[PDB]
């Protein structure tokens, strides 16, 4: 169980038994705080948080985890020039490494984070890159374990519905490759991940006791699901015209009550990394209902999001406990 | 009995509770001045939501937190305001799972009301369009310190300028709870909503006070123990809107002649800040050249710098009263 | 040492040589204490405001980490909206912050700003960089020079700054020689020399301490016998400054001309040495600056380069300033 002074760049750098140990430490740390017996292992330690792109949830998780454990943080938010434009990453890592005990990087390509790791001389943790999002996956795996206790991940069935090509989709293939989940990607074929990545993650997951299924057939795809998972269909970085065709393509794949009933599982739980477009009284939600008929929600309805099946807020809380585990395990012995 | 309650506006409390809160601010001010502050918020994490910037409010919350042993996460203005893309409810519930208390500053009172309904932890209004309670906490403690022998219902407070805003609304609230003799000295298009005026005037009268709205400066300021003002213009509004507000309000500039009109040599000057009193700042120079505003705008440099002016006691007191709010609501 | 309590740190010339030496010995103490896990926090209960009117990741991290190690808390007030003095007066800013904070760092625009904050704050104000002076960097550099050239007093050392010196870095070089007796050479084009009255003031003070200050376009004469070589980034308009300054690049040839194979290289950072960066590929492609700009990557990564010790020592010296001016 030695993560000490290791990096945390992507969940694939670890074995199933290590991810399990990291999750058990997070559950202990979580329980420790709930019971007011939290032992700080990071008193004296200073952490730098590089954010080349904004994410509040990920910042607050790193900040609160550090504070609970007694560390102090410097938040280095977006400043324009990405590292490697004007100044080499080599140079950034060696200056921060002299000064900080640990470095979170959230931003662009995995090549960036991997270079920062090689030169910092201190643990580097990936809060998100274009390619991998291991803190979010950790948090999802901990939530899944808490609500379906006593079952290995290869005793579980996960549905991810909607657009499986985006960065959260690839994380699902990563999750099943390492844990052996029974994974079902319920999406229109235009939004399927690259077939090569699919062939290769299925083999890894098959060898781990699970499978990966890609299908446009919702009623078949979701049978037996323990958890349904979705994310937003569109991006504020594209125009109105792009939204129209994404919504027409994907609206049939909305997680709604009828989808959940198609599972045949009365204890199915619902997951969403957030932010979620479920409330049609927001400014954007009122436009989407008026323009596209999306009353009651988009990728997930308000009824499901607010139902007892929804654990999205346990899931968000767990960002913090899992990130705390990463930092305690890589910075203290 | 502020434990786990919110701080959204002054009239969510009784006079005796506000009095209890002011005496706590005084104790925590004295404890820090004497070097014997007791950290009550150690282990607490606080989130500061700033949809609009205000360094005075940010620093007051940061230093009070830090003095009490807490840690803070400052969420500055960032893209789309809460409730545009993501539900207020969702922001509330995610923050509440991670933080022990939340400060909000930005837009409508309904935003901070929703945050408080769904966060599960105390939520403190650091300023909305409609109310600004922590500022008025500081002003009341400042007033008590500078007239320590008088009760609030023995004091006369003039607020001059434009009162159709969160400051005018909060003056009314404060008068309702303390019995102040409150004069809003302003043009008639600049008075707060009649309904709120009516409600607070009846309450002020029961606490031994009054609320008078008038365009008549000389009668308005007669007897003032304190004169209070704020800037006439918000940055980012059109040039025509600056020129119409200046034309309408410049007669209500707090200047030496207005202080003299009180007949009170002891009269003191308050201003929530920032203030436009210095015609040598870059903006001061543009307003002096364009509108003739030499000597300052809503208040003159002479008044601002004079012994009458207690604006920086008032700024410090932002921190101490905000500390009492957090201490009172986060610990028992 | 309590002679420092409640003082400002606006520029080196506000101090005596003995006082500068006191701040360095404290910096070395605090650095050795950290290395050994025996740092004693002097700043518990203290809150510090960092006014950054211009971005500087190195200066900010140094101040934050120094604060945190000593048990203080910080409020980073970075760039947002209008600068101090545009809408609100410097004085007003100083008097509000001074009521809530135990000290104020300022970084950004002119020296009159930091000086007005210090006049009115009522608490210690530290200059983290103005257009005219950059004293915390020079402290870090002085400590770095003493560490890598141990058995020598400052007035027995020869330091060269190469590049553009008509700015806060040349000005502060002048200050450091005036306070320590360095044998200081500024090796730069004639259009890149600092103001003459500062040169004159500092040249005498330096002579009273056993050193000299020399300004020359002549590189071989300028860098002869140097113990250290220092430079900084030179920067259309870009093109005016490159052609003017590229012959003053610090490369293997320039260090050879010192005749001192123990010469060390200093750079305040950030540095343009890597020609594989987005900017570095554009500068090689468009101006023929292969292998770097004001310092070649060969010098930058050589055993002669001590830039990352210099950078760490930003923190230790900023720590010493804040400990000496805040704790009685
Ligand atoms: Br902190």
């Amino acid at each position: 169980s030695a993560f000490y002074q290791k990096h945390f760049l992507k969940l694939l750098d670890f074995t199933p038994a290590e991810i399990t140990a990291l999750l058990e430490l997070a559950a202990k740390l979580k329980a420790d705080k709930k019971n007011g017996i939290e032992v700080q292992k990071l008193a004296g330690k200073n952490i730098a948080l590089i954010f080349e792109k904004d994410s509040t949830r990920t910042r607050c998780s790193f900040e609160v985890a550090a504070y609970d454990q007694g560390a102090r943080v410097t938040y280095l938010g977006p400043s324009g020039s990405q590292i490697g434009h004007k100044e080499s990453i080599k140079d950034t890592a060696r200056v921060l490494g002299r000064m900080y005990d640990g470095i979170q990087y959230r931003g662009h390509g995995q090549e960036v984070v991997e270079t920062l790791a090689q030169y910092a001389g201190v643990p580097v943790w990936n809060g998100l890159t274009n390619e991998f999002h291991p803190t979010q996956l950790l948090a999802d795996l901990l939530t899944m374990k808490e609500h379906l206790p006593g079952k290995a991940f290869n005793q579980m069935t996960l549905v991810y519905a909607g657009d499986a090509r985006n960065n959260m989709g690839n994380s699902m293939l990563e999750a099943a490759a390492l844990t052996g989940l029974d994974l079902r990607l319920v999406a229109p074929s235009a939004c399927w991940p690259e077939a090569a990545l699919v062939e290769t993650c299925t083999a890894l997951a098959k060898q781990q006791g699970g499978n990966i299924t890609l299908t446009e057939d919702i009623a078949a795809g979701v049978k037996g699901a323990d958890f349904i998972y979705t994310d937003v269909w569109v991006s504020m970085g594209e125009a109105k015209e792009k939204w129209a065709e994404r919504i027409a393509l994907l609206r049939d794949y909305q997680v709604n009550s009828a989808m959940l009933a198609l599972t045949g599982n009365p204890q199915v739980k619902f997951l969403h990394c957030l932010p979620a477009f479920h409330d049609d009284q927001t400014t954007l939600g009122k436009q989407m209902a008026a323009d596209y008929g999306l009353h009651g929600g988009m990728e997930v309805t308000d009824e499901v999001f607010e139902s007892a099946a929804s654990v999205v807020f346990d899931q968000a809380e767990n960002r913090m406990h899992t990130i705390k585990a990463v930092m305690v395990a890589t910075l203290s012995r």
